[PDB]
């Protein structure tokens, strides 16, 4: 329905910054009415067609068509949009237990068994997604929050929908976006794009969780670039001597160049190392550590 014309402080209390992009501001939020609290996105609209700042109304209009759509206790909910003369604000779920890479930076230890508790997760939320032929397009640490950081167990919620698509039947879609880092060959080749670019992405960030070390990352984004488009990453053992084989097979399946050789998310939730066959391959899981002095380290470097 039509984007609500109302001033937004005129029906929510303004709180704290939670966050922002290059052309988005997140504030945390309370409607008057009801007195619950939500997290509003003001994005900020562009003048006319060549101004520096700003997002286009087709990209406003494809993130609240997206988000309108998901209904999933893994994803972010929409809950209203407003619209004035500079912002279109987005009145979204109030995700607030921080980033998943800090919590798990907290831990005294983490087994492989809690480390595929959490990948599950996001497995769910992509999965979901990935049934109504939503593409995210933007899935790193980041955009992986926790909703609370004090229960055993937090519940990941998959946010920033900015990037996401709807893969269209027979319909090419190229674009190059998101960042390098966790990139697929195909958005840096300029190449047709699909749900398997977000398979590429989970790898990346299953190989960070389980070692701290980033696969493709180098030390320009010249280096970074040609590290993903050559597929040049390694298990290093000072990095990977804990980590057992199925984890090792779980990325190596889905850090692959060719799009239709890569695990498909159904392909990736059927795996082994997600879903033990038998007892033993469940006890080799649960033994198995991640060394979380190596994540701690390069994580606070993210600082």
């Amino acid at each position: 329905e039509p984007f609500k014309q109302q001033k937004v402080e005129d029906f929510y209390d303004i709180g704290e910054e939670l966050g922002s992009g290059q052309f988005a501001i997140v504030k945390k939020c309370r409607e008057k009415s009801t007195g619950l609290e939500y997290a509003a996105k003001f994005i900020k609209k562009r003048q006319s067609r060549a101004s520096r700042r700003g997002v286009s109304r087709e990209e406003i209009e494809r993130e609240v068509s997206i988000l309108r759509q998901v209904l999933h206790h893994n994803v972010i909910t929409l809950h209203d949009v407003y619209e004035n003369r500079t912002d279109v604000v987005l009145i979204l779920e109030l995700v607030s237990g921080g980033e998943l890479f800090d919590f798990l930076a907290q831990k005294e230890s983490l087994s492989e068994e809690e480390a595929t508790s959490f990948i599950k997760q996001i497995l769910d939320g992509v999965n979901y997604l990935h049934t109504k032929k939503i593409a995210h397009f933007d899935l790193k640490p980041e955009n992986i929050m926790l909703l609370d950081k004090n229960i055993p167990i937090p519940h990941i919620k998959l946010i920033d929908f900015g990037l996401a698509h709807e893969i269209e039947d027979g319909v090419e879609f190229k674009n190059i976006f998101g960042t390098p880092e966790f990139v697929a060959p195909e958005i840096v080749n300029y190449e047709p794009l699909g749900l398997e670019a977000d398979m590429w992405s989970i790898g990346v960030i299953t190989y960070i969780l389980l070692s701290g070390a980033s696969p493709f990352l180098g030390d320009t984004k010249q280096e970074t670039l040609a590290n993903i488009t050559s597929v040049s990453y390694d298990f290093d053992e000072e990095f990977f001597s804990h980590t057992s084989e199925l984890a090792k097979d779980f990325i190596r399946k889905l850090l692959v160049k060719e799009t239709r050789k890569r695990l498909t998310i159904q392909e990736a939730l059927r795996h082994p190392w997600i879903t033990p066959v038998d007892n033993q391959q469940a006890m080799v899981r649960r033994e198995s550590v991640v060394n979380l002095e190596n994540f701690r380290k390069q994580y606070v470097r993210r600082r």
